[PDB]
């Protein structure tokens, strides 16, 4: 198959900011590339999460950045994102399982954001995902 998809596996994070209003942070991540957006459950209270998801992105637009933001969820406000990280596509090579650790932006500069787990795998359909 000529049809590429990333297949992206949010592990964790770890040191996040402290960003909710009655404490710690509620942390969720969003995956965007172009159109197409998916986000992680979210975790309680946590600087440390860990999620463990994996997302199977289809590949229709091989010039639409990827985006990764994390997210603290408000039970009673708006959701704010407080870090991201961006790639071009060809960051990432047909084939390869890129399994690392990435130091988080922070929107507002000049505080810390931590940093996310990711394993990302640009790969065929027929390839094992990861693997």
């Amino acid at each position: 198959h000529m049809t590429l998809t990333f297949n992206i596996k949010v592990i964790e994070a770890k040191d996040l900011p402290k960003v909710d209003t009655f404490g710690k942070v509620d942390p969720y991540v969003q995956i965007q590339l172009g159109n197409e957006k998916c986000k992680t459950k979210v975790i309680k209270k946590s600087y440390n999460p860990v999620w463990n998801e994996t997302f199977s992105i289809p590949v229709t637009n091989p010039k639409a950045p990827l985006n990764i933001t994390v997210v603290d969820y408000d039970f009673i406000g708006s959701n704010d994102a407080f870090a991201y990280i961006h790639f071009n596509q060809q960051e990432f090579n047909v084939g390869q399982v890129v399994d690392k650790w990435y130091m988080l932006n922070s929107y507002k500069a000049g505080r810390s954001a931590g940093q996310i787990h990711l394993v990302i795998h640009l790969a065929t359909q027929n390839m094992k995902p990861f693997e």
